[PDB]
């Protein structure tokens, strides 16, 4: 098995609005698959559910480049000290520098600003006079940026242009557009990070640049890179899409929505259930196998491509039974939605506090809130890592 058996490129839409039939179909044949990514990558897929949990906490599945028999292009090479791509000791040492910033407890001392962002985002939209508007555009794209620039000194001004990097690099143009884009976002954040230095600044980027500059062994200039620009992307379009993608779960299945607004306590359980069953990562990021590993008889060899796929794993029926219902009130415990074993989303708790406010303030705030839509018109991104819409046009009264 070196020849993809699919091209996802050429499933077209259907696939990247609706890929789960593929997955399952996939999964019922065995737990890895080689497939052509829409982007032209050749990779394995990893399906059913205690598979996808297993292979993403095994250390046979390293995160290191060096591992992968596929080089790093130069602009992904500026980028790649970072720990979401690196094994033991390296992922231990980079994040324990930031690991106490994310603590649960740190982050709730971010909740009156984060509340004062989505109140003010939301009396916005309230303010249109036909009732209606873009709820990515009006909430679900400016809250994240807005929190993640102020925790790492992203001026203002220099917002809005990551939204363009980073929509090129989940659903580029072609190859060169994901390309240029590193290469442009990996250059300012070098800008960035100099017109910190000797400024005094108490942010998080000012606080990482002093560690560098006083001991570069403890971190070095392109781990310091690596660092900003993992904590801006990776939780990026992640955070957005969640919002986005699961206010679109609760919309499109009103008596679930009808459900939480007569019991607003069922509100983290229904984040939970946003995650599990509209989670913004449908694919983890890319594992390497250090030796030929065996997955009940399909051998991955050393150095290849694997996509662990999560939104596979949260379909499985045997780990999430009826799993084609959204349903606030299902036991979600064992989700893969912040991965699983040493790589665990470090932005779990910021980014539960980001969605349950916002989802809480759109319930209360907007009267017989539905879709604006019907479900068919909207539009998917195709990448196998990340599930997103375009748009998401609402109402209310
Ligand atoms: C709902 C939104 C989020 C989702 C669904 C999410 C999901 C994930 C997943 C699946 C992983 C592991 C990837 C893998 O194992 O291949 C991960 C790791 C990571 N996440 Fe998140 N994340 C989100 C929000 C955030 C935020 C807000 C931040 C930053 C403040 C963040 C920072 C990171 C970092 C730095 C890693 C790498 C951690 C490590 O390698 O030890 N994430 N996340
Ligand atoms: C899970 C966090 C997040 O993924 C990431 O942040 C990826 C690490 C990150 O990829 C890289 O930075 C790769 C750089 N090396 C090639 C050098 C991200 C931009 C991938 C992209 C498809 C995405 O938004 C994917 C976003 C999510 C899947």
């Amino acid at each position: 098995a070196s020849p993809p058996v699919l091209d996802l490129g050429a499933l077209g839409q259907d696939f990247a609005a609706d890929p789960y039939p593929t997955y399952a179909r996939l999964r019922a044949e065995g737990p890895a698959h080689r497939v052509r990514t829409p982007e032209g990558n050749e990779v394995w897929l990893v399906v059913g559910y205690d598979r996808a949990r297993a292979v993403l906490a095994d250390p046979r599945f390293s995160k290191d480049w060096r591992n992968s028999t596929t080089p790093l292009t130069e602009a992904e090479a500026a980028l790649n000290h970072n720990m979401l791509e690196s094994d033991p000791p390296r992922h231990t040492r980079l994040r324990k520098l930031v690991a106490r910033e994310f603590t649960m407890r740190r982050v709730e001392l971010l909740r009156p600003r984060v509340q004062e962002i989505v109140d003010g985002l939301v009396d916005a939209m309230l303010a249109a006079p036909d009732g209606r508007a873009d709820l990515m555009e009006s909430l679900a794209w400016p809250l994240p940026i807005t929190v993640i620039s102020e925790l790492l000194g992203v001026p203002e001004p220099d917002r809005a242009a990551f939204r363009v990097w980073t929509d090129a690099f989940v659903f580029p143009d072609d190859p060169a557009q994901a390309q240029t884009a590193m290469a442009e976002m990996s250059g300012y954040l070098s800008r960035l990070i100099d017109s910190k230095r000797g400024q005094d600044g108490e942010d998080l980027l000012s606080a990482l640049v002093r560690t560098s500059d006083e001991d570069g062994s403890r971190l070095t200039s392109e781990e310091l890179l690596g660092m900003a620009h993992i904590l801006l992307v990776a939780g990026h379009e992640t955070t957005v899409n969640l919002i986005a993608n699961g206010m679109y779960a609760l919309l499109s299945h009103p008596d679930q929505l009808a459900a939480l607004r007569a019991d607003m306590t069922l509100l983290d359980g229904a984040v939970e259930e946003m995650l599990r069953y509209e989670g913004p990562v449908e694919s983890a990021t890319y594992r390497f196998p250090v030796e030929p590993v065996d997955l009940d008889g399909t051998v991955i060899p050393a150095g290849d491509t694997v996509l662990v796929v999560l939104a596979d794993a949260h379909r499985t029926p045997e780990r999430f039974p009826d799993p084609h219902r959204f349903d606030i009130r299902r036991d979600t415990a064992g989700h893969l939605a912040f991965g699983h074993g040493i790589h665990f989303c470090i932005g779990a708790p910021l980014a539960r506090l980001e969605a349950r406010i916002a989802v809480r303030a759109l319930l209360e705030r907007c009267p017989d809130l539905a879709l604006d839509v019907s479900p068919g018109e909207l539009v998917w991104y195709p990448n196998p890592m990340i599930r997103g819409l375009k748009a998401l046009p609402i109402r209310w009264r």
